[PDB]
């Protein structure tokens, strides 16, 4: 009857402020703050109106029209948002859809620093205006953050400027912890627009099928139906968030979370510490909860989908149950396979169905069909094996070299930048993954991989540069990381044409902390593979080394530029004979 009511009373005040901040946030990246939280309190106190009188004019009204109303109000309309203008002339549901269609996964604003005295300032002097900020940023960069998420995350940046602005030294408290945050806030990003990107892409059953796998490793003591149910929920829950319901996706998702703790007797026996919870810590437990132990009465997969005569008959009943039920199954004994892998293993048992049933004889046929499985693992575990000695032998700097150049040498049609932070992000997996005991590195590797990946298909949908891409990114998601792996050189490159400028390095780059200073070397490191595409990894190895040694010494010069300057020519043309 008024919706806004009915979430304003289920969520409370705080968490429907919170999530309507973020919302509009995500919705108009570009906007000022104050425009926003000036369009928070007015939309709220509406909802407060309309819960002491749900027949009051407009109480009645769809959340989107409520909101895209609000959103159309908003001053400097077609200079500051050129093309979401045109979404206010809409009726909803278009309008929505278009406000949705034209969000921006690379809007490239500035990189959040902290100012930890003049933060901690702020903070003391008005926190719901410091945290509510907090949000808007977040949610600014990460138009498809999962918005209960956030406040969750906005209640860690809370304790934080909480127990280090009274202490001494803010700054060396604080820093840390908001390093810890934003590598926490970037994971959480990727893994909620890989949900988002599956439902755009592949649609719901993707994500369905997704979510049996890996909440059946999770939850292995769990029967079918109650994976379905949690899955069903859970797929509803996404859905909603991914469409930018962010009142509905809360609200469910809470109904959810309540429901997982009802019945953890029935689901898993690691949902005790997360049960005794306020609602975000809750959800967020949940949401990370460890694989539960295997149970002592897991049934043996082969007579009842490999051996039963009665097999194609099942199958062709319902498709889809069965396979399911397979999925479902095979996931849960397997903890030591990555989702994407569960997900091919799948494909393949239905293929193999789909070509045995139609067949002579069917059962002789479907017979081996446990062993087509047998490749699908062996390929990515050698591939995690190979990358795991590989990082734990040259370390996170070189490995992510390594992978700079396989890309670059796979996509050298792709920005630098781009290339560059797909090879520091998949690198980071390295450092991750390979610690961990040998059957949780497989899983690790391939999960942080598929989110990688995703980020850079995401970034390709916006800027598309390369047809290898956009046909690894759209043929199939399960096949996604196989697909990306099969890539090399592309021999349609031609060469570019080499300018000295982009190779010489100048004073500038001493004043660079670390990580910024990698960032230079290795954006030109791409560059050096895209003159030279077929330069050996070890010729790019030694240049590079030349290049590193060559910025030390003239960063510790007495006269910096005067280094640079001279000696810098030299290895910029000697470097061009050492590759191809
Ligand atoms: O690139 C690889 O796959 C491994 C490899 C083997 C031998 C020598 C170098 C490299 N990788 C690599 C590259 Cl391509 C550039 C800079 C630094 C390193 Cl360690
Ligand atoms: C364990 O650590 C890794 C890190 C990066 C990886 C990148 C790739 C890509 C998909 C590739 O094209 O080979 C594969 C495996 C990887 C394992």
């Amino acid at each position: 009857k008024s919706e806004i009511a009915h979430r304003f009373n289920d969520l409370g005040e705080k968490h429907f402020k919170g999530l309507v901040l973020v919302a509009f946030s995500q919705y108009l990246q570009q906007c000022p703050f104050e425009d926003h939280v000036k369009l928070v309190n007015e939309v709220t106190e509406f909802a407060k109106k309309c819960a002491a009188d749900e027949s009051a004019e407009n109480c009645d009204k769809s959340l989107h029209t409520l909101f895209g109303d609000k959103l159309c109000t908003v001053a400097t309309l077609r200079a500051t948002y050129g093309e979401l203008a045109d979404c206010c002339e809409k009726q909803e549901p278009e309008r929505n859809e278009c406000f949705l269609t034209h969000k921006d996964d690379h809007p490239n604003l500035p990189k959040l620093k902290p100012e930890p005295d003049a933060q901690c300032a702020a903070f003391q002097e008005d926190p719901d205006k410091f945290l509510g900020k907090y949000l808007y940023e977040v949610a600014r960069r990460h138009p498809y953050f999962y918005g209960p998420e956030l406040l969750f995350h906005a209640e860690e940046y809370k304790a934080d400027f909480t127990e280090c602005c009274p202490a001494d030294d803010k700054a060396g408290c604080l820093i840390p912890k908001l390093d810890a945050l934003k590598e926490r806030i970037l994971l959480s990003s990727a893994k909620e627009r890989l949900k988002c990107s599956s439902f755009q892409n592949f649609g719901e059953r993707a994500v369905k099928a997704w979510s049996v796998a890996r909440l059946s490793q999770k939850f292995p003591k769990a029967d079918f139906a109650e994976v379905s149910k949690i899955v069903t929920d859970l797929t509803k829950v996404h859905k909603e968030c991914c469409h930018g319901d962010l009142l509905e996706c809360a609200d469910d998702r809470a109904d959810l979370a309540k429901y997982i703790c009802e019945h953890q007797d029935s689901i898993s026996g690691k949902l005790k510490a997360c049960c005794d919870k306020p609602l975000l810590q809750k959800s967020h437990c949940i949401a990370e909860v460890k694989e539960d132990d295997l149970p002592s009465d897991l049934p043996a997969l082969a007579a009842d989908f490999a051996e039963d005569k009665e097999i194609c008959k099942h199958y062709k009943d319902a498709k889809d149950v069965f396979l399911g039920t397979f999925l479902y199954e095979y996931s849960r004994r397997h903890p030591d396979y990555s989702v994407s892998l569960l997900l091919r293993i799948a494909k393949t048992y239905e293929a193999t169905l789909e070509k045995c049933c139609a067949e002579a004889d069917p059962p002789a046929c479907y017979a081996t069909v446990f062993d087509q499985f047998t490749p699908l693992v062996e390929e990515p575990k050698s591939l995690v094996k190979k990358n795991c000695d590989l990082f734990e032998e040259v370390g996170e700097y070189d490995f992510q070299n390594a992978l700079i150049v396989r890309y670059t040498k796979k996509a050298p049609q792709v920005s630098t930048p781009t290339l560059v932070e797909i090879g520091r992000t998949l690198g980071k997996v390295g450092s991750r993954c390979c610690k961990l005991p040998e059957s949780e590195r497989l899983p690790c590797s391939e999960n942080h991989l598929a989110l990688a990946l995703n980020r850079l298909c995401v970034l390709h949908e916006k800027t598309p540069v390369s047809e290898k891409i956009t046909k690894c990114c759209t043929d199939s998601l399960a096949e996604r990381r196989p697909c990306f792996s099969a890539l090399e050189l592309d021999e349609g490159y031609v060469p570019k044409e080499f300018k000295a400028e982009t190779f010489t390095f100048h004073a500038d780059i001493c004043t660079l902390p670390e990580d910024e200073k990698q960032i230079k070397k290795q954006s030109a490191l791409a560059e050096l593979v895209k003159h030279k595409p077929k330069a050996t990894k070890e010729q790019l190895k030694t240049v590079l080394g030349n290049f590193s040694a060559f910025v030390a010494k003239c960063c510790g010069a007495e006269d910096k530029e005067a280094c640079f300057a001279e000696e810098g020519p030299k290895l910029v043309a000697s470097s061009q004979l050492a590759l191809a």
